[PDB]
């Protein structure tokens, strides 16, 4: 038994998969479901800080499970949950700007950015860690 699958990362009871290949936003959702997970939905500042740190060091644009596809300007997590006021401090300066229609969120540098959902980027899946 192992709390997390090979190549995954453990943090506060959950396992994260930082992909080494790229996919557009929708295909990233599917990629995570296929491994019993979900395109990362952040539920805490602690989690956000942990993820942001790993992603900035990776120097890779990375998708998260957040979008405003349904209603422009209203960002919602893939778990149907709404983006809380306390998390809006994480957007990069000048973001989200919806330039050229950007409805999917990614980790970019030290914060978040909204980008075109059809662009291929790395992605992070999240699932609960096993105990033993
Ligand atoms: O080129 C830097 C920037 O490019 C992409 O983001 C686009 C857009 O979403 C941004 O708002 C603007 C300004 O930040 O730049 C592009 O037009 C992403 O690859 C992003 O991660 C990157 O920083
Ligand atoms: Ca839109
Ligand atoms: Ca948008
Ligand atoms: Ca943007």
């Amino acid at each position: 038994c192992h709390p997390c699958p090979w190549e995954w990362t453990f943090f506060q009871g959950n396992c994260y998969f930082m992909s080494n290949s790229q996919r557009n936003w929708h295909d990233s959702i599917t990629a995570c479901k296929e491994v019993g997970a979900q395109l990362v939905v952040i539920k805490s500042a602690e989690e956000q800080n942990f993820l942001q740190l790993q992603s900035s060091r990776s120097n890779r644009f990375t998708w998260m499970g957040l979008s405003d596809l349904n209603q422009e300007g209203t960002w919602q997590w893939v778990d149907g949950s709404p983006l809380l006021p306390s998390f809006k401090q994480y957007w990069n300066r000048g973001e989200p700007n919806n330039v050229g229609e950007e409805d999917c969120a990614e980790f970019s540098g030290n914060g978040w950015n909204d980008d075109k959902c059809n662009l291929a980027k790395f992605w992070i899946c999240k699932k609960s860690a096993a105990s033993c």
